[PDB]
């Protein structure tokens, strides 16, 4: 659960801060989509359908591509996520979360959504 | 060996196409970079060092970047690196070809480059 995060070095870094300009800050940033409920919801499902379609965070915006893994199994999920959840000040700032799961984790693959199908999950929960 | 350039959802693909304005490809796109001087290190560096900028794409020219591989072992890193490198019918092309001797690259570890820079080794070789 943190050696997965790491199956793939780059995209959002080891520090979290991932690489501004190309990736967002999933640094502390996972709180503020970690508040704001069904975002532990919208989480999940970034790395199982993908995101895509320009977006803004903390400001600068992106607009990249990320895919989905959707391979790892709930488990394999459910994890490299209370990863990045963490493991760099999250748990923390956001009040005492229930942390992730597997069961929750198929509850989704249902769901069998889109890159753009889960934007638009991002749109329903804003910002500031 | 290939296991490891599965480590990454997404990225330049699996058919290895990558996709425009985004990844480049290396499916077919490697024939080019063994084919010079250096196509042969500066993988190395590229995997290396990182990649910044908009170059040629045996047409497209993407502005994208490319984080540092930074991270894994040496070994691991001709790897991948041998595996793009096969993979997709390119050394099926290449002559006196060789496989990514774990040591290609202690061999070129050191530049200590970064992004743009090695976006410069690649113009040298002569490329876009
Ligand atoms: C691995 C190689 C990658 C790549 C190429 C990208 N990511 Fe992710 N990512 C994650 C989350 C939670 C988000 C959303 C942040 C938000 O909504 O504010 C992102 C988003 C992206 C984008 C932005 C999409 C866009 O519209 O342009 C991009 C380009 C992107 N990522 C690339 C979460 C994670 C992970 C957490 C488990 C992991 C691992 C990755 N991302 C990996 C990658
Ligand atoms: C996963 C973590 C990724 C991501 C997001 C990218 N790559 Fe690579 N990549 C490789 C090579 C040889 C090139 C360029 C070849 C050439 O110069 O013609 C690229 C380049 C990119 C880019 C574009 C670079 C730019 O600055 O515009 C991008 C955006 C990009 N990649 C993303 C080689 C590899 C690999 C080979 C071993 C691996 C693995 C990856 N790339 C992984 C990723």
């Amino acid at each position: 659960g943190a050696k997965i995060y790491a199956q793939c070095a780059g995209c959002h870094q080891q520090n979290g801060q991932g690489i501004p300009g190309a990736f967002p800050p999933l640094a502390g940033h996972v709180a503020e989509i970690l508040a704001k409920e069904g975002g532990r919801e919208y989480l999940i499902l970034v790395l199982l359908y993908g995101l895509q379609g320009q977006i803004e965070v903390k400001g600068m915006k992106y607009n990249g591509v990320m895919s989905s893994f959707a391979q790892l199994k709930d488990e394999e999920i459910a994890a490299v996520l209370n990863h990045i959840a963490t493991a760099w000040g999250d748990a923390k700032k956001v009040k005492g979360f229930k942390p992730f799961t597997a069961e929750e984790v198929k509850k989704l693959r249902a769901k069998k959504l889109t890159p753009q199908q889960v934007l638009a999950e991002r749109k329903k929960l804003g910002l500031k």
